[PDB]
């Protein structure tokens, strides 16, 4: 294993949307290539969207491989869902590119862990397919290994606090932005203006106007002309049932004590308390 160092590159990633996973990264990543003067990397036909560089075993291909991405706008970002969650991930990271911002997304941990069992039923994996939502998070003595490796990749990318803190002593506080899930499908273009000061954006501009609600699809899309909408794939914002309310207790309780350090960290961070986190700690 190696650690790439800081070779200085104008070629190299500004941003970092280390995820986590299901929280609305796609939408954050597509919204922000939408602004001129932000660009993106180019899709992977194994991984799409998402480079995963830092994360694993695409590391040790070396420095070249990752700038490959990019473009030869003069500020680059990509998204990779998973080094939100990755131990060596922000190590790594912070040796290449020392200077970048990292922006994460968090929305409830409880949809957060449902939506990541609604997605792998959608690929169709069969521990997913065949035990329901409860059994997963409450697989127990009885359960099988698969069963509770699904259950650990459903709640443990949701302890927020602890993996936030593995990116918070690789980098300064103030290069790190902790987005509002919530806020983001609700009402994104308020975050895509925090974002956008965030990244010292020299010309903002005003996502209110050119994004649009769609009822059909049941979020925001682009808005395009006379009443046209550009929205993200079917996979992005799947049709699935409410969560059983039994559950949804069940996590709230097992979260309590990670929302409670939640809270205080990004306090220290001088992040604002997403809404959904208020209410829960209500
Ligand atoms: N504008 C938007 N369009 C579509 N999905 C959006 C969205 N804003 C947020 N999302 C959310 O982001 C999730 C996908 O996140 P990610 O890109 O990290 O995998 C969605 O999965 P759900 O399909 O479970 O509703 C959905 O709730």
């Amino acid at each position: 294993d190696p650690l790439w160092q800081d070779p200085c590159c104008d070629r190299f990633p500004k941003l970092l949307i280390i995820g986590p996973q299901k929280t609305g990264t796609t939408a954050l990543y597509l919204f922000l290539g939408m602004h001129p003067d932000l660009s993106s990397n180019y899709p992977s036909s194994e991984t799409f969207e998402e480079i995963q560089f830092f994360n694993g075993h695409n590391y040790h291909k070396g420095i070249d491989w990752y700038m490959e991405f990019f473009p030869i706008s003069d500020f680059y970002f990509e998204k990779s869902a998973n080094y939100f969650d990755s131990e060596v991930a922000p190590r790594r990271a912070a040796a290449l590119l020392p200077k970048a911002k990292v922006l994460t997304i968090l929305i409830n941990p409880a949809d957060r862990a449902y939506s990541w069992y609604q997605h792998q039923r959608a690929h169709d994996d069969p521990v997913a397919l065949k035990y329901t939502f409860h059994e997963v998070i409450t697989a127990g003595s009885d359960a099988s290994s698969k069963l509770r490796a699904l259950q650990n990749r459903c709640l443990v990318p949701g302890w927020y606090a602890t993996h936030i803190e593995r990116w918070l002593s690789a980098y300064h506080a103030n290069q790190i932005l902790v987005l509002d899930g919530k806020l983001l499908r609700t009402e994104p273009a308020k975050v895509m203006d925090m974002v956008q000061k965030f990244l010292g954006v020299t010309n903002t501009i005003d996502y209110h106007k050119t994004l649009a609600f769609d009822p059909k699809k049941g979020f925001w899309c682009q808005l395009l002309e006379g009443g046209k909408t550009k929205c993200l794939g079917k996979s992005k914002g799947r049709k699935y049932p409410e969560m059983d309310l039994d559950s949804r207790a069940f996590l709230k309780d097992y979260y309590r004590d990670h929302n409670i350090e939640l809270s205080k960290l990004l306090y220290k961070m001088g992040q604002t308390l997403p809404t959904w986190l208020r209410e829960d700690l209500q």
